[PDB]
This record gives structure tokens, sequence and C-alpha cells, in this order.
């Protein structure tokens, strides 16, 4: 068997050290656009996120609403593939509908628009039903697809980003992935991924041990593919943006997450939070919480993973709003101005095993 | 003294890393068949196992019922030797005849039968009582027994070995052990011993510190054995194939004991749970237990180790079936269809002391 | 990105080891003295505290009372800045005067005080409206200030210093800070800095998780800028104190800090608990506290931190003689009696994550 | 400063790893003599403790019931020095005088005795009054010698055993101590320590955070001293006896500690716990427990430490053979008939951080 020299860290062992701040660094000047498609050196990504926040391609986060609500403040959503065709493509006809009509025939500034000027959006597929799945994706809309799957490091996704190449050509975005490590981010990118996903075993409702014990710290994945990626961008003049996927725990791993290298983070738990995530809002002994399943549960795939609650957080806006307020705090104590000016000059530590302790509230009431 | 260069590991602190998992790797095309007893290069053992678990040689755990619902299976199990030299035998026998009649003179596909279709079966043994013991066990049909002891780098365990080459030469298969290093497996080996169990203090019964304070981390020793088999292959061209036993949590240190180089698992709590074991079944709350106790334990040698409770688990075929699925699962998921592939392209990597929480469900209720 | 090569540490994991103790130290001759601005090689410092403490820039620490308790014996207070600019003003002329009169116009040898026998104090300054608050401080006699910030590395530290330098010369002394890096302290030594404080994420009252996720542990941010500190001296004649300010919970804290190389200790929670601070004692079921909360709290800023209550201890002089002593006791068991001597003989371990236990009270009740 | 290469470690994070048993080791044969005080390459020692196990040299400890006990089994006690010259002599003439009669003038085979058939004792010493105390503790008949310390890394240690050296030339045996590095064992060394004792903040009822912050893992601090007292006999032809004092937890803590080179262990809980330590047994709440304070704690030098209660076990003779029981067996399992040949053969490893659980008992009830 092949074996690594270090073990592997996860967001919460790493802490950021400050580095010179500029007078002309304050938060309102951080420009926080990321791209979300491969583009050849010298160019700029076809597509670009205003903010790097996507929303997971799950049953219990990515609906119309959110996919709506996401795209107004600068991010993107990718509408959950495990539903039927057509009722998947009906939620992004919706989306990009929206700007429309609420009858029949009887203004954000960083919101993430086409050329049409309608939201973006994004949807999942499977390795499985793509043939009919992908198209009927495209005619309803779709401006980028994912291949949704907890093991990407496979030749199934091969043969599915190889039929929409084939059918497509580049004219169709789709990303790939879960991958760890620099082989199986070579492997789908060389299979022609517009993006891939890195991360498994980090999400707040997967259970790695309890199942097959397959995974990897998600900032060690995360460092590990970057540096894979910015390999491959120097031999073939492609830059393939990488997404880090779960295990964001509190608004700085999201700073950590983006200083490492990934061009933006897919969250879960955080946007199930919000009044426009598609779950149900239930009061519990006066604490009022929303419903959260993995798309492992058997409560999913029902059309490997658990079945909770998270604390009601009120609409996305002001909880993203203040989230990114942070990481653009932490980014000018950073010195950058930007996502790319951070992942160059970020001064990243580990923390002791023992420690963390001093980091927290400690010796008071 | 002698010391080494890192300390010890036990399996929670390993995860696997995906590989390039092909078309054609799907659970039930896995083939989970292992060697049992040494053979020499370009030749197979005499005995394979189609699935690499096999019963713990203790009192609460491979009695008749459980060799034979094992077998059935494609395992098999080591009629534990804690008792008369009589008792143990008439067990034996019953195993290899259990095909004949229930009464008296008035289709598994994954069995694992001997030339004449009966069930295989083991049988422990001690270095004291072998001169009488062996002779018993092997006229009942015993087809490999096993030297049952804590510490089996021992002259005690050479001299019984050398007893049976003596008397019997290559005819009588005989397992030794338990050792943690090579220097134990080697001296084993050029003692005769057919394969090798690996393990001091990973049983879940078992309390080092609060006994001599001998023992390595499970995956540490199996990883170093491994490696001293795999020289004395290429030096002998002898492969003697090694047991992990003990320290078994869960389903996924099953497919980790196997990447590290074990060829096949002994395990004991885990089949206590089952409804074949010979213990009793008590009902304690609303919850039905199975009684489990250690052989160093005072209530097993009066015919050192703990008395205990396991949760019921039911038949022990539905179980084993579970956790093989996901062993195959994760098996392809690391480009593996066999077990000595899997030992090949495994990518194991260690986890940090201040993790492993990101791994199972957190922040979520 | 930067990375390290090792993960930093708080003062919790080290320990010290005794050196050979001579007859002639003894704890009443340790000398606990210590410079406070810069000076070039050859000379002293123009300003030396007689013990290595200094109260923390916070309204709930250093108000006029703790300022002349601290100065009598020996340290010196920072009056907080977080208030306006007539009313810290009238703080620190109320301390310079205070050995007046109480009415109108109808002997503690360890004082530290100025050549006109007045106690000392420190004010602290941003770096928003030093153009009006510093003349202010100055007229009223301050003898030293110090920009308080989370983060120093920053060029509005540069700025303020600067315009201080150019309106004063070396005549204002100004502390800057924090910083917890080798590249930090030489910014702010070039700067000009007159004394460079050391620490973020640190102080009990802050919690780094919870906010931005900047930070580093206290000890490894001591032991880097301290070398570099050392590094500067040797290429330009100048010695730069440095203050190792939060993260102290233990009086054996102190004694690490000083011998890491911390020239002083800057303390929050430690002058909270007495008599002196500012804040209000309350009784909370037979138990006294006294409030306590960061600069960083809404609490606060209302002219990122935490509200809470710490134990009363009484008067600050008993307390702090009884934590020196213990700090002078172990000096001397490292063959140190001075400050300087102990930063160049202590021996200091760092000490195993699976360990601690044994130092303190175990296997009894 | 100094700083080392390694954090220390404790005896908790070590396991002994087995070595060939040969069929001569079985536990009644396992020999367990070790020397008391230096001697010459080429001779014996002339003080040679049965068992390698010594009484702390405290209050609550080493009175003379304990001395006379311990003395029967092969070990000897430390009278403490704690308490005024004349009571310290009585105690160690009685113990001398113990098989002379009860009244006025109206059989172990491992008992340590001296050419008149007494048992042996030992006296504590301080660095103040061993002018008077010395030679009254010699002509109550005291065998050995011992200064009581916790930093004996001092110049008064040196001064001691050299008034000791000019008064009685090597005819006096005197210990010192305590030390936990190779400095501190060759200063004593060349001072003329007859043996030394290693150990700072290892003691169960001590607790060096809240105190000083002066210690080491008593594993790092044995191995280390070891190491310089074997290159010590190498250029001098002397070999020094080491003493490991503090920190034994387990059984299995003594096997380690002797095998990484201590010839002899001081305990004090351990011993506390029988029928013949001097303090009150008391029964609280159906459990009989004893009182146990340490020589720091304002309960002893009132004629820094802590006054707690510990499980009353007994006599001492059923505890120390169960005790050595286990040593002998785990010497067998690691090939070693003698204590010298464990300190030459024994195979040590350091267990990971994020284990210790696989080694007891987990997962059953
Ligand atoms: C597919 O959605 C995921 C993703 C993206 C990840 C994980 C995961 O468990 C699931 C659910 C797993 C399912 C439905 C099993 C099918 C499969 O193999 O894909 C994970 O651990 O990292 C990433
Ligand atoms: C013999 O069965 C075992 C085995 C196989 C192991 C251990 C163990 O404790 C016992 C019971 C120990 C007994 C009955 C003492 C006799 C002996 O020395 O064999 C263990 O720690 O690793 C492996
Ligand atoms: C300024 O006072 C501090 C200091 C000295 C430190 C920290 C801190 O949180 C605050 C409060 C932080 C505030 C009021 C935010 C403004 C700022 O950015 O300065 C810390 O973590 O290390 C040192
Ligand atoms: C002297 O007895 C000890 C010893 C041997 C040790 C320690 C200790 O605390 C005391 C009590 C400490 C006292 C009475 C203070 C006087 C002194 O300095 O000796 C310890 O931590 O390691 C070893
Ligand atoms: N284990 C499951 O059932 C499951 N379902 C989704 N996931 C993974 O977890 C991510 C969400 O993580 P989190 O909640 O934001 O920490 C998803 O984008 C996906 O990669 N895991
Ligand atoms: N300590 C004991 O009393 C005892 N009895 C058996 N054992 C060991 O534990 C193994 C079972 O481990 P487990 O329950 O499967 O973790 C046995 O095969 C044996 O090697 N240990
Ligand atoms: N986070 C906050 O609100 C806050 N306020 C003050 N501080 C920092 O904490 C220090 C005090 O730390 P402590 O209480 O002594 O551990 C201050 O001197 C300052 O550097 N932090
Ligand atoms: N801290 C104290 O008050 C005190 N008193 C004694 N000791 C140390 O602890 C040892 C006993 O340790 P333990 O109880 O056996 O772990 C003594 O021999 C001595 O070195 N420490
Ligand atoms: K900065
Ligand atoms: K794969
Ligand atoms: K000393
Ligand atoms: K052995
Ligand atoms: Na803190
Ligand atoms: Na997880
Ligand atoms: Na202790
Ligand atoms: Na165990």
């Amino acid at each position: 068997a092949k074996y690594y020299n270090e073990p592997c860290h996860t967001f919460n062992e790493y802490l950021l050290i400050p580095g010179l701040s500029t007078v002309d660094c304050i938060p309102s000047n951080v420009n926080l656009s990321t791209p979300l498609v491969k583009f050849q050196k010298g160019q700029q990504s076809e597509i670009n996120l205003k903010i790097p926040l996507v929303s997971a391609i799950m049953q219990s986060v990515s609906g119309e609403k959110m996919a709506i609500a996401l795209a107004r403040e600068g991010g993107i959503s990718f509408i959950f593939g495990s539903q039927s065709i057509e009722s998947q493509a009906a939620m992004v006809h919706a989306v990009k509908n929206f700007k429309a009509g609420f009858v029949v025939s009887d203004v954000c500034h960083n919101e993430l628009v086409d050329s049409q000027k309608r939201y973006l959006v994004g949807a999942g597929i499977n390795t499985r039903d793509f043939r009919e799945r992908v198209p009927a994706l495209v005619e309803a809309g779709a401006d980028v697809l994912c291949i949704d799957s907890s093991d990407g490091f496979s030749e199934w996704q091969k043969i599915t980003i190889g039929w929409i190449r084939e059918k497509y050509g580049d004219k169709v975005k789709v990303g790939a992935g879960n991958i760890v490590d620099g082989e199986g981010f070579r492997y789908l990118a060389d299979a022609g991924a517009d993006f891939i996903k890195i991360g498994i075993g980090g999400g707040s409702i997967c259970i790695t041990r309890e199942q097959k014990g397959i995974g990897r710290g998600q900032a060690t994945a995360v460092i590990d593919v970057v540096a894979e990626r910015n390999k491959y961008f120097e031999e073939t003049g492609i830059y393939i943006p990488v997404c880090s996927d779960g295990g964001i725990v509190y608004d700085y791993h999201m700073t950590l997450a983006l200083a490492m290298g990934a061009d933006f983070i897919m969250l879960g738990r955080y946007f199930a939070r919000f009044e426009e995530s598609p779950t149900r809002k239930v009061t519990i002994n006066g604490s009022v919480m929303k419903e959260y399943w993995g798309e492992g549960s058997s409560r999913a795939r029902n059309w490997e993973g658990v079945d909770s609650y998270v604390p009601y957080a009120g609409k996305l806006k002001d909880n993203v709003e203040a989230s990114l307020n942070k990481v653009k705090s932490t980014m000018c104590n950073c010195g950058a101005l930007t996502i790319p000016q951070l992942q160059s000059k970020a001064k990243i530590t580990l923390v002791s095993s023992v420690s963390i302790v001093e980091g927290g509230a400690h010796d008071v009431i």
C-alpha cells in the first residue's frame, strides 16, 4: 500500500497570521469575485461569481427559492439532481424566468446574472441518467452543471463528461468530483471537467467512520489539490477552478479555504438554516429549527447519511453579509484586496493538538 | 533498551483515500477469497477462505454452532482449546459430520468445505498438553490448528510446532502467535508456522494498562509484520499468510486491516453478538444482550481479562453480509477487485490527533 | 500561501528544567527590573520597570486607582484610550499629581516614579484621533504611550508613530502592536516603536475562532519575535523591549514568558480581579466577583469581545507579591538572579499532547 | 534560552514489545536484586536491594512500621527527615534493633539486612541541619542517607555531600536529587552522591502547574539521566545507581521505569495505602481510606503540596508480591531474567496521542 509522511488536518487546526495591512485595505473595497469555470492563461473565466459561495446539491438546501436568494447576493445554487428530470428542469426554468411575472396572460448590485439579466443557476447531475437529464437541463436554461458524487475518482465521471463534450463541445459547463488529492484532480482535469470539487468526509451530516472509512482532512485535501491544480496550469496553460466542499464550521474556515487556494466554497448546513431553504421550519421547545438531511440518508435517495435539525438563522441576505464582512476584514489583516491576492500572501500556521483552548474564552465566567 | 522513531497507531487513526474506480468494479464482482496457510511462490494455498473473517479462539465465541454458521458464509472458526481435550474434539467432530444426520440408526454457494463437502473447522491448542490434544483434534478431523497465546514470541511455540512437524510433517496445518513486530514474525516463520497471528492489547476485552503493559497499536503491528512477511517471501519463496487479531471496532477497520496487508481477520466481540455464539442471550431493561468474556478472565481459565455484555445483533448471516458489502464497496472506491489488489493499490493516510471530529456528524442535532 | 514547519504552542505546553542553583540565589536577592523603552547598545533604557508587569489597556482594568496601586509596586498601567480625550487625560493627570493633596486651597521602596518622584503612568492611543489625543496626553504628563490594536502590522501604526516622531522626536515614547512574528516586529521596529507588543488570540476574553481566525500560540509568537528582536539588535545596535500580552493563566506562565525573551508582561484578567480595578464588585451566591469585559465587546466600544466575571482576589499588593515570589523562586531553580540571566540560562521543554496530567495531582482524592 | 528537539513523555505513553521468551524464564526464577549505592567497574555494590522498591521520604509514608515491613520483603525505607533530629534517630534505632525484644530488663527469605542480621533502613536529610542530623542518624545505625529536595541541582547538595565525605569518607552512603537531565546527574555525580534520584513534577500529590512550572515527563527524565549515567560509567569506571522517583500509577509503570534504566523505584502513594503506613485509617461512606499528604503541603512542613486520601489496600506484603509477580511475568515476555538483562533487551515504544483507548477495554459493557 501507499502511505503518507504527514497525517491530514482539518480547518479547525489552522490560524492565519496577519501580514502588512495598507491604508487602502478596508472591507468595503475588498473584491470577492472568483472564477467558476476553467479558462486558458491570459483569459478570464466565462462565469465569475461575485461572492465565493455556492449552495450544496442537496434536497434540503438548493431549491428554487434558495437559487434565487443566493444569485441575488452574487453566488450560485446547484439545484439538486435527486429528483425527477422533469421536476429538476422545472426548478431551473423557474429560476431562469423569475423576472418575467407572477401571473398569467389574463435591484441588487451584486446579483449574478447572464447577458439577458436572468439569475444564474446550476444543476447537479449523476453518472446514470445523464443522457436524458442533461438535455432537459440545458433546454431549461441551466448555466452550469455538476456531477454529484462522494467519490469522483471514477471512470463513470470520465464517460459522463465525455458524452457532454461530444454532444455540446465546450458550450456546456460541467463540474466534477469529489476528489481529495492530486491524482483525482488530474484525472478529472484530463477528463475535461470545468471545475473540480474537493472533499470527502468533511460534511456536517457525513459520518466517514460509521461508513466506509474513506476521506481526508478538508484542509490537507484542499492544499494538495490546489498544488496539483497550479502544477497543471503551468504545464497546460489551463486554469481549473476548484471548490472546497464541506467541513466549514465557522466563518473563518471560509477565509482559510480560500487562502489555501480554493476558488469557491460549497456549503450545505450553512444555507439550510435560512428561510429560503426548501425544508420545513419546525419549532422545538421555544427554538425554531429547520430540517437538514444528507443525500446519503434513506430519507433522500428514496425517490450513509443523517437526518437532523439546524437552528433557524433567518433570511439568507443578512447572514451572508455578516459572514463575508468578517472574511473581508480578515483578508485586509492579511494584506489582501482580492481572493487571488489572499491565496498568494496568506501566512497559514497549524496549531498544536494540546492547544486551541487559548484561542477561545478561558478562565472566565 | 531499544526505542522506535515513531509512536504506534491504531485503526481509528487511518482513512483510505480513493483511487481510480473502473466501470467493472461493482460490489457483486469483488472476490474476497484469501489464503489461510503458507505456500511456495507460484503455488496456491491448500486452504482458501471465501471471506477473510475467522472467529476468535474463545469460549464465548467459537462453539460448534458458530463454526457451522461461519463456514456456511465462507469463513472458519477456531473451536476454543480452553476446555477438555475430549470436549473440544467432540465439537470438531460434530462440525465435520453435520451434513450426516440429526437422528440415529433407528445449499450455500460460499460455504467453506473440504473435498468431502464437509464444513472446514479450526481448533486452538496450547503449548502444554499438545502431545495429547493435537492427535485427538486430528482424529476428530480438524482442518487447521492454531496455538492460542498472548505472547507467541516464545520458545514454547517453536517446540510445539516442531513436535507437530516431526509427527505429521506438513500434513497438519498450525498457526502461531500472537506477535507484533518483524522479529516475532520471523521467529515463528523459521519455526514452521503455517500462518502467523498479529496483535497484543487490541482486543475489546483486553486491558493492557491494567495488566502487564505489553502491546502495540494494531495498525502499526500489522504494517510492520506485513513488511517483514514480504521480505521473508522474497528471501525464501515462502508466503506466510498473516492474521490481524483484535482491535476491529468498525466495519471500515476490516478494510484497513486487509489494505495494510493482513490476509484475514480474527474477531471476538463482532461474532459474540450473534445468535450462534454459545453464550446466553440475556434481556436487560428492554435490551437483549449476549455475554462476552475474555480467555484471560477468571471466568474462563477456571476449567487479566474482563466479563461483559454485547448488544444482540441477530443471526450471523445478515450481519456478515452487511459488513462485507461495505468492505467490497470501499474496495471499489480504492480500485480493487480482490484483496491482493487492494493491498497493492490502497492509499492509506494517518489523521491528526486534533481531528476525527470532522469525519463524523458535527454541529447538527 | 506560506506555511510553517511546526504548529504553534501555548504556555501550558512548556515546563522549565532546573539549572544549577548557587548559594547566593535566594528569592529576596532576585532583581526583577526590566527595560520599558528602546535604547542603543552600551546604554540603559530611560525607563525601567521594577517588576515586569503592566496592566492592560482596558476600560475594565486600567483606571487611575489601578495605575497608582501598580506603580507603587514597581509596574506601570496604560490608562485605556477607549474614552474621551478629556477623560483619559484627566486620569493621567490625577495619577501624576496624586502626591499633591486630597483637598483644595481652603513610602514604598519599589514604587515606579519619575525624577519628580511622581508615579509613572502610561496611556493607550489609537490610529484615528492621535493628532488631538497625543498632545493632550503629553500635556497631562503621560510618561509613555502605546497604540492599542489587535493587528499592529499596519501602515496606520507607521503613520501614527511617524507623526509622533516628527512632532516630538524621541522625547515621547510610544509602544506599538500587536504582532506575532518576526515580520511584524521588524515593520514596527523600522517604524520607530519604543517597545513592541506581542499577542493575538491569547487573551482570556478573546475568542479567535468565533471571530476572524487570526492569531498564534503565545509561546511561539514570543519565541519568534524575540529571535527577530535579537537579530535586529545585532544589525542595528538598537535593543527594542518586547511585551508578551495575553495568555497568562498561571503564575508560572509569567516565568515562561520572561524566560522566552519577553522583557515585560501585559495582563488584563489578572489585574481585573483586584480591588483597585474600576469595575464593580458584585456578590453572586456567596462569591464576590468583579466584572471583566474585553475592548472588543459591544459593552466597550460603545463610547468581537466577551463580557464576564472574575473571582475577587483582594488588593493588588498581596497578590502581586505572592505571584512574583513564585517567579523569583523559580528563577533561582533556573540559576538566574535577573531577568536577562534567566533569558540566557533557561532550559525550556515542550510537553507531550498525551501528558500534562502527570504534572498535576492524580489518582488521589 | 535552550530548547529541545522533542517534547517530554510520561510512563502512560509507553508500552513494552515482547522479545523471545525462553523456556527457562518463569516468574519464580526472575531475580529482582539491584544496586543501591555506587561502585567501580568489576565490583558489586556494597548494598543490594532484593526488590527494586523503596518508600518515599514522607511523613505519611515511611515510619518505622513501614521500614520494617518493606525491609522484610527486600526493599528499604527512607525515614522522613521532616521531624526533629531526636525523633528521626529514634525511628532508625527502633528499626535497627527490632529483633531484640518488646519488653525490658525485668523468617523471611527476602529480608534486607546487614551483616548483623538487622533490617536495613535509610533516612532523609536536608541541606540545613545536616551537621547535627547526620551524626545522630549514623550513631542510630542508619544504613544509607538521602538528601530530600525537589531541585537537587543545587550547590547546597554539593556542600552537604562534601561535608559528609570529609567527616566520614566513603563509609557513609548518601543519595542526592532530584534532577531530571544529564547536567543535573553529572553535577551530583562529581559531587560524590552514592545514588541519584530522578523526578520533578511526577508525584501523585505534586502539582507542577499550580506551582513553579518546573519539571519533566518522568519517562524522558529517566531515559536522559540513564544515558548520562552510562556515559559517566564509561568515562570514569564509576557506576552510579539511579532512582526513578514518582509518577508510578500502574504496576507496568514499574517495569517501564526499570527497563528504561532506573535501578530502583521510589514510591509514596503506592505505599501510603498500606496498613503499615503511619497515617490514620479512616472510613468514608463504606470505603476505608488512608490519609496521604505531600511534604510540600502546609500540613507537613509545619514542624506547594496537597492533602488527600488513598484507598486502603491492606498489608504491604500481599500487595508488593502481586505487583512484582506482574513485573516478573512481563520481564519474561521481554526475555529477561534480571533487571540488567531487561534494561539491555527491552523494546520500548511510544504510543500515539490519539490512542491508548485500544489498550483498555472498549465497546463493551
Ligand atoms: C453524492 O453526495 C455526496 C457527496 C457529494 C459527498 C459525500 C457523500 O457521502 C455524499 C452522499 C453519498 C451518496 C448519496 C452515496 C452515493 C455516492 O457514492 O455518491 C462525502 O462524504 O463527500 C462528498
Ligand atoms: C491467549 O489468549 C489471549 C490472546 C490470544 C491475546 C491476548 C490475551 O490477553 C489473551 C488472554 C491471555 C491469557 C489467557 C494469559 C495466557 C497467555 O499469556 O496467553 C492479548 O492481549 O493479545 C492476544
Ligand atoms: C484593541 O484591543 C485588542 C487587542 C490589543 C488584541 C486583541 C483584540 O481582540 C483586541 C480587541 C479588538 C478590537 C477592539 C477591534 C479593533 C482592532 O482591530 O484592534 C487580540 O486578539 O490580540 C490583541
Ligand atoms: C522535598 O520533597 C519534594 C521532592 C523530593 C520532589 C518534589 C516536591 O514538590 C517535594 C516537596 C517540596 C518541598 C517540601 C519544597 C522544598 C524543596 O524545594 O525541596 C517534586 O516536584 O519532585 C521531587
Ligand atoms: N453524507 C451525506 O448524506 C451527504 N449529503 C451531502 N454530503 C456532502 O456534504 C456537503 C455539505 O457539507 P456541510 O453540511 O456544508 O458541512 C455536500 O455538498 C456534500 O459534498 N454528504
Ligand atoms: N484479554 C483476554 O482475556 C482476551 N481473550 C481474548 N483476547 C484477544 O482478543 C481477541 C478478540 O478481540 P476483539 O473482541 O475482537 O476486539 C482474541 O482473538 C484474542 O487475541 N484477549
Ligand atoms: N477580544 C477583546 O475584546 C479584547 N480586549 C482586550 N484584549 C487583549 O487581551 C489582553 C488581556 O488578556 P488577558 O485577560 O490578560 O488574558 C489585552 O491586553 C489585549 O491585548 N482582547
Ligand atoms: N509536592 C509534594 O508536596 C511532595 N511530597 C513529596 N513529593 C514527591 O513525590 C514522590 C512520591 O510520588 P508518588 O505519590 O509515589 O507518585 C516523593 O518521593 C517526592 O519525590 N512531592
Ligand atoms: K495586518
Ligand atoms: K474511486
Ligand atoms: K537548580
Ligand atoms: K516473548
Ligand atoms: Na483567547
Ligand atoms: Na463529517
Ligand atoms: Na504530579
Ligand atoms: Na484492549
